[PDB]
C-alpha cells in the first residue's frame, strides 16, 4: 500500500543523509540566509590563490589555474563516486542483482547523478565547493581559457531548470535511486530484476511527490523529462574530454582519476 | 475532473486519424496477417528492387541509371520525401492541438522545427518490426538487411531507428496513445529559443495528464508504463542528433545529391 512506498521512501532518505555530507538543505542555507559563516568566494585570480591558501585542499600544490581546476572538478567527481556507491548499496535489492550488473550500472549511472546533485550547490551566479567552505562565481568559471571557459556552463544551465522544480533531498534521493537501477544501460546481462526494482522505486518516487507537493501539477513527468538533460550533459561532458585529452594526455594520480 | 481529460484524449485521437493516412492499426495489420488488409511487396535486395518499382508504385524515385543514381542515393531521395510528407502530416496535426495555433506565431515555428524529427522517428517505429520496415504507404516493405547493405555511408542511416522501434514498440502502445503522446513532444518548453515557454507547459501539462490517464485506462497491468514512455523521449534526442552527423557526413560525401529545403531549413538543429 502507500505505507509499503512511504517506508522505502523514508529508507532512501535516511540513507541519503548518512552517504551525502553536504545536503541540498544545508547547501540552500549556505547560498540562502544563514548568515554568520558565510563561504569564502572565489570570484578572483587572487581570490583563488588566498583560497586556496586560507581554504582547504587536498589535491595539489607555471600550470594554467585553469588546468588545475578542471582537475580539482575531477578529483572531487572521483569522492563523490564513492559516496554514490555506498547509497546505491542501501537501495533495497541492488545488492542482489548480479555483482557484473551492479558495476554496470555504477559505471553509467555517476554521470547522471553526479550532475543532478551539483545543482543542489548551485544556483545562477556559482557553485559550492571545498564541500561547502567556498563558492566560486559562475562568472570567474566561465572567464576561464578556451575549452575550460565552457565546461561548468553546460551544468549552470540545467542547474537553473533543475532547480526549477524545487525539490528536496527527500525527493531527491529517490529520484537518484531510479536513475541508478536503469534497465537501458549497455551489457547488462539481466535486465528484469534492474527494471522491476526501478519500477518500484518510481511509484515511491511519484507518491512522494504527489504527497510532497501537492499543488505542483505533474512535477512526477517534469522531472523524468529532465533525465534527458543529464544524458546531453553527459554525452556532451566526455566530448570536451575529448577534445582536452588533445591538450593535455603523475602516472599514478592518472590511473586513479582515469576517466 | 478526468472527464475533460478523457475529451481530450478522444479529440486528439480524432485529429490523429485524420492527419496521418498510414496507422499503427493498418500497419500491423499487413505486417502481422490479417485478412482487414493485403501483403506488401518484398524489398530485401538489389533486384527486388529493380521489381519493386513496377508493382511498388512511389513515382518519388524510381531509377536514374544503373545502381549509378546509386540505389543508395535514390533509395535515400525517397527517404527524403517521406520524411517531407510526414512534416507535413504532423504540421497538419499540431494544428488541431488545443492552444497550439494561439501561440506566438515564432514559436508554433520553433516547437515544430525541433519536434518533427522526434516525432517522425516514433511513428516510423509502428511502420516496422525486428525484420523491417513498411514503405509506400505500406505497398512495400524493405528488410532491414537490404538497407544496412548500402554504400559505405547510407548502411548506417536505418539502423538506430530498427534499433529504437523494437524497445518502444515492446511498450505495444497503439495510436490512442501515440496522438497524445505526440502532442505532448510538440509541446516541448525547453526548445531553444522559445520566447514564451509558460504558455506552452500549461499546454503540456494539460497533454501529460491526459496521456497519464490514457495509459493507466487503456494499459491497466503496464505498471509505471507512464514514466516508461517518457524516458523513452532521450532516445529520441540522440536518434536526431546521430543522424545529423551522418547528415553532414553526406552534405560533403555528395555535393550533386540535393537535400529538400524544408528539411534543409529545420536544421540549424539540435
Amino acid at each position: 500500500e502507500s505505507a509499503d512506498l512511504r517506508a522505502l521512501a523514508k529508507h532512501l532518505y535516511d540513507s541519503y543523509i548518512k552517504s551525502f555530507p553536504l545536503t541540498k538543505a544545508k547547501a540552500r542555507a549556505i547560498l540562502g540566509k544563514t548568515t554568520d559563516k558565510s563561504p569564502f568566494v572565489i570570484y578572483d585570480m587572487n581570490s583563488l590563490m588566498m583560497g586556496e591558501d586560507k581554504i582547504k585542499f587536498k589535491h595539489i600544490t607555471s600550470k594554467e589555474v585553469a588546468i588545475r581546476i578542471f582537475q580539482g572538478c575531477q578529483f572531487r567527481s572521483v569522492e563523490a563516486v564513492q559516496e554514490i556507491t555506498e547509497y546505491a548499496k542501501s537501495i533495497p535489492g541492488f545488492v542482489n542483482l548480479d555483482l557484473n550488473d551492479q558495476v554496470t550500472l555504477l559505471k553509467y549511472g555517476v554521470h547522471e547523478i553526479i550532475y543532478t546533485m551539483l545543482a543542489s550547490l548551485m544556483n545562477k551566479d556559482g557553485v559550492l565547493i571545498s564541500e561547502g567552505q567556498g563558492f566560486m562565481t559562475r562568472e570567474f568559471l566561465k572567464s576561464l581559457r578556451k575549452p575550460f571557459g565552457d565546461f561548468m556552463e553546460p551544468k549552470f544551465e540545467f542547474a537553473v531548470k533543475f532547480n526549477a522544480l524545487e525539490l528536496d533531498d527527500s525527493d531527491l534521493a529517490i529520484f537518484i535511486a531510479v536513475i541508478i537501477l536503469s534497465g537501458d544501460r549497455p551489457g547488462l546481462l539481466n535486465v528484469k530484476p534492474i527494471e522491476d526494482i526501478q519500477d518500484n522505486l518510481l511509484q515511491a518516487l511519484e507518491l512522494q511527490l504527489k504527497l510532497n507537493h501537492p499543488e505542483s501539477s505533474q512535477l512526477f513527468a517534469k522531472l523524468l523529462q529532465k533525465m534527458t538533460d543529464l544524458r546531453q550533459i553527459v554525452t556532451e561532458h566526455v566530448q570536451l574530454l575529448q577534445v582536452i585529452k588533445k591538450t593535455e594526455t603523475h602516472p599514478l594520480l592518472q590511473e586513479i582519476y582515469k576517466d
